This record gives structure tokens, C-alpha cells and sequence, in this order.
């Protein structure tokens, strides 16, 4: 009955905000938009914070099937990597969800995505 907020924060990095709601009994895993989880807009603007932190629960860091992708490639694209990073340190492995080797490989040419095909 408010995404805004809950959603609102994952981006603006509102951490505390999203930090809020968790706090009541592991929940990271519901569609704040219509098809996109909370690990989205935190990977793709979280501060690289805030992606870790409802993994750090759950881990939707795989959970993924109608998307066919996990949110390491989110960041892929983004410039950031500074979440993938401390991500696959998890697993996430990087092509369990992705088309093929795209992963790291036909993502990109700068050394940090293909970082993660290290």
C-alpha cells in the first residue's frame, strides 16, 4: 500500500528504509513494481550498499525465473561492479541465469565486468 517508500529506497539508497520493513520477519522477495525484485534498483543504484543488505537475508541473488537473469549482470551494465564484487564472494556464480556466456564475456570490454569472468 506504498511502494513508493519501500521502492523509493532501494534506489535513493535509503537504506534505512528498506532496512525498516525486513526488519519485521524476512521478506525480501516481494515485486515492489510488477516484475522486477528489490535487487534491481539495489544493485543498479544501491549504493552497493543496499544490495547486500536483503541479500544478506534472503538471496534473491538467484530466485530469478521469469527474468532468465540474475542482478550481478544488473550491475554488469552499470559501471558500478563494485557490487559484484563482494557478490559472487556468496556464489551468484555469474552465468547460472544468464543467456549463455554472456555473463562478463559479451557484456562489456572494461577490466571490472570482466572481473568477475576471473
Amino acid at each position: 500500500m506504498c511502494d513508493k517508500e519501500f521502492m523509493w529506497a532501494l534506489k535513493n539508497g535509503d537504506l534505512d528504509e528498506v532496512k525498516d520493513y525486513v526488519a519485521k520477519g524476512e521478506d525480501v522477495n516481494r515485486t515492489l513494481e510488477g516484475g522486477r525484485k528489490p535487487l534491481h534498483y539495489a544493485a543498479d543504484c544501491g549504493q552497493l550498499e543496499i544490495l547486500e543488505f536483503l541479500l544478506l537475508k534472503g538471496a534473491d541473488i538467484n530466485a530469478p525465473d521469469k527474468h532468465h537473469i540474475t542482478p550481478l549482470l544488473s550491475a554488469v551494465y552499470e559501471g558500478h561492479v563494485s557490487c559484484v564484487k563482494l557478490l559472487l564472494s556468496k556464489g551468484a556464480d555469474k552465468t547460472v541465469k544468464g543467456p549463455d556466456g554472456l555473463t562478463a564475456l559479451e557484456a562489456t570490454d572494461n577490466q571490472a565486468i570482466k572481473a568477475l569472468l576471473q
